[PDB]
């Protein structure tokens, strides 16, 4: 089955910039946000968090807790985990899954470290990636470093390293709603056994059909949920008319 996820962009434990889902009590609520998405056929939930501490530890551990208790579906948590303590602080508090980047670039042994205490599906590796003179590059700190590494390298690097899946956003696809960078996706299939994630670009329900198409297992979006521009159910009903194995 091709996946469907849902990422919550989270900030001092709020929805940032919300959802116009009018029937919910908070719809800035991500607790909330996230048990309604569970329902209505979002398979796994990504929380990121952008909060500019010194209240983030604590509002991030605070959030999981919250959401272990309530969903039952996956979730991952990021936003600024840069150590194996933070790591298992999170999931030890019910997070399935840890979402990094910048530091697994930086320490590739963080990322065995933590599929060897918690299981390789512990290990989610964000790969961002850009188009730079004709090579598809590794940026890191929020797509501003090019840490020179070829994406090629760093994927086989990152399985190797015993990571459970990728994510694989295109910093040429950040902010756009034109689809999703299937050369880039096609371009990395080959390369890794491992499931990948796709994100960046969706803007349409044929979008996440062209991901799949190139070799993607699962397809994130965000605002175009949360602002109701693809309908979750509309979406895995199309892609269910056109071959794609999705958990209606």
């Amino acid at each position: 089955a091709k996946r469907i996820d849902a990422a919550l962009i989270v900030k001092d434990g709020r929805v940032v910039k919300g959802s116009n889902f009018e029937n919910l009590r908070d719809s800035g609520d991500p607790v909330e946000l996230g048990k309604f998405y569970s329902e209505i056929g979002i398979d796994e939930l990504s929380f990121w968090d952008i909060t500019a501490s010194v209240e983030k530890r604590k509002t991030m551990l605070e959030l999981v807790e919250k959401v272990a208790e309530q969903i039952d579906i996956p979730f991952t948590v990021g936003g600024g985990i840069h150590d194996f303590e933070t790591a298992s602080e999170l999931i030890l508090r019910g997070a399935d899954k840890v979402e990094i980047n910048t530091a697994a670039v930086e320490n590739p042994s963080l990322i065995t470290q933590i599929a060897q205490t918690f299981g390789s599906q512990a290990v989610v590796v964000y790969i961002a990636a850009k188009r730079v003179d004709g090579e598809f590059m590794v940026f890191t700190y929020s797509g501003e470093k090019n840490t020179g590494i070829l994406l090629r390298d760093w994927v086989v690097e990152v399985e190797k390293r015993g990571a459970g899946e990728i994510v694989l956003g295109s910093i040429d696809r950040l902010g756009t709603k034109s689809g999703y960078d299937t050369e880039m996706i096609r371009f990395v299939r080959p390369l890794t056994t491992l499931p990948i994630i796709a994100h960046r670009g969706a803007g349409k329900m044929e979008h996440f059909l062209e991901a799949f198409l190139a070799g993607a297992d699962a397809a994130k979006a965000d605002s175009v949920f949360h602002f109701r521009e693809i309908d979750v159910r509309e979406l895995k009903e199309y892609l269910k008319k056109h071959g794609v194995n999705v958990r209606l």
